[PDB]
């Protein structure tokens, strides 16, 4: 469990830098585990160069088998207590096409994959794999298949979706608006939620950074971590499982004043291009060694992450899907200003569920 950790969290935070420099001056908000559970579930098929590119472009071994690690983090994460927290992988495939059977029986099992064949008139194929995402992340990510191509004859989906309430949850009538400055044009009034506390804190003197923890109710915590103006590049580029695990065992309880905005964002992102520079090239070509999932000819032309919050007095409410041979499209994201990072992550598992960067102060 400790070294999958370890890997998922490399896999977090190199995936993180790779979309902090596609989408540069922007809010940035996913789920690191969600992408990993689609292509660890992937990576039952591949075979070659393509099934090694994964292994290591997720963190692993190239000769490491992951799968059973996979099935304990996906079943524990499915347990939660206190909060509400669910992941799903659904399989959608064209009835013209003949996955093998122990792709399917694989990751049923490893995966808890559900497989569906897919009506032929694209139009409806695309609702039932848009009502399944809905489905799993109780409406909040809501038309992530927007195109379907009748061409595309099998769809990958891994959606997460979380809810927790604060162990300690603001006064909302100590939220006050304050006028945030976008720009020298532009004034946004910010909802500012504020409480004093005693909070496992750290001042992070080498990173130049803040970290805070707030806990939720059960079994998940925020990890909130606020870099000095001008510290963020220095921050972004030390993110690493140590420096996480430095973070976590350097945390003491500590009066402090919190102020945290009220706030929601969404990220949406293409990952064939974000998961290349990783170095997964052979999976979006039509070279890749994808006969473990068929004796067809297929590869990935195109794949989406999209993610989703919302943090107010009482919680958080996070969802995230990540779509195998789906569309990306690109939405407005983050005008821009000074920034904080944060993690959601699981106690047990000490899975990062979903990272963030808002432009928020």
């Amino acid at each position: 469990s400790h070294k999958l950790a370890e890997a998922n969290t490399d896999f977090a935070f190199s995936l993180y830098r790779e979309l902090a420099k596609s989408s540069p001056d922007k809010n940035i908000f996913f789920s690191p585990v969600s992408i990993s559970s689609a292509l660890a579930m992937l990576s039952l098929g591949a075979k070659g160069d393509t099934h090694t590119q994964i292994l290591e472009g997720l963190g692993f071994n190239s000769e490491a088998d992951i799968h059973q690690g996979f099935q304990h983090l996906l079943q524990t994460l499915n347990r939660p207590k206190g909060l509400q927290l669910k992941t799903a992988n659904g399989l959608f495939v064209d009835k013209s096409l003949k996955l093998l059977d122990s792709f399917l029986e694989d990751s049923k099992k490893l995966y808890q994959a559900e497989a569906f064949s897919v009506d032929f008139d694209p139009e409806e194929a695309k609702k039932q794999i848009n009502d399944w995402v809905e489905k799993q992340t109780n409406g909040k990510i809501k038309d992530l298949l927007k195109d379907l191509d009748s061409d595309t004859v099998l769809v990958l989906v891994n959606a997460i979706y979380f809810k927790g309430k604060w162990k300690k949850p603001f006064d909302p009538e100590n939220t006050k608006e304050e006028d945030f400055h976008v720009d020298e044009k532009t004034t946004v009034k910010v909802p500012m939620m504020s409480q004093k506390g005693k909070f496992y804190y750290y001042h992070d003197d080498e990173l130049s950074c803040k970290v805070l923890e707030l806990p939720y109710k059960g079994n998940a915590s925020m990890l909130i971590i606020l870099p000095d103006e001008g510290g963020l590049q220095h921050l972004e580029q030390s993110l690493t499982p140590e420096t996480l695990s430095k973070w976590l065992k350097s945390l003491t309880r500590r009066s402090v004043e919190l102020y945290l905005p009220k706030f929601k964002i969404e990220g949406t992102y293409d990952l064939k291009e974000v998961l290349s520079n990783l170095g997964i090239t052979d999976l979006f070509s039509p070279g890749a060694d994808l006969s473990g999932i068929t004796e067809e000819k297929l590869y990935v032309s195109k794949a989406v992450h999209k993610a989703v919050l919302e943090v107010n007095e009482e919680g958080t409410e996070a969802a995230a899907a990540t779509g195998v041979e789906i569309v990306p499209r690109s939405p407005p994201e983050f005008k821009a200003d000074r920034p904080f990072l944060f993690l959601i992550r699981e106690n047990k598992t000490g899975s990062i569920l979903f990272m963030g960067k808002v432009v928020n102060p």
